[PDB]
């Protein structure tokens, strides 16, 4: 159905999801493995940053997509929650690599799937 940027049951929601309805969420939404390899990105995240969602699927997100989040503000916390098996957690941030630089707010969260891990985004 709806749901919004940052809600205490995101994950359950999108569990249920496929491609056509992520890419009717209001906010970008990225699934990575443990390793930071893509399994799936929506529509609205490449209305945000120009990457074509058909083609970043299996790229390294933090190695080759957005060198700018390879960094222990993003990258440090994505590995600190997947060790921790308790990913969840809302910044904001930056995004400047092969597109105008674009503020936005970022919100990890592990998936309910095995060996996934969402990072959703917005605009601010
Ligand atoms: C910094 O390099 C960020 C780049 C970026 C962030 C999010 C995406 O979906 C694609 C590129």
């Amino acid at each position: 159905e709806h749901v919004a940027f940052g809600s205490e049951d995101i994950e359950n929601t999108l569990a249920k999801m496929d491609d056509g309805q992520l890419d009717g969420l209001a906010f970008g939404a990225i699934q990575l493995d443990g390793d930071g390899n893509i399994l799936q990105y929506n529509a609205a995240e490449g209305d945000i940053t120009g990457r074509d969602p058909k083609q970043v699927i299996g790229k390294n997100f933090f190695k080759d997509v957005a060198p700018c989040t390879d960094s222990p503000e993003f990258y440090g916390k994505f590995k600190e929650g997947v060790a921790s098996g308790n990913l969840n957690t809302m910044f904001e941030y930056t995004f400047d690599y092969q597109m105008t630089p674009t503020k936005v707010k970022v919100h990890m969260k592990k998936a309910l799937s095995g060996d996934s891990y969402w990072v959703f985004v917005k605009r601010v």
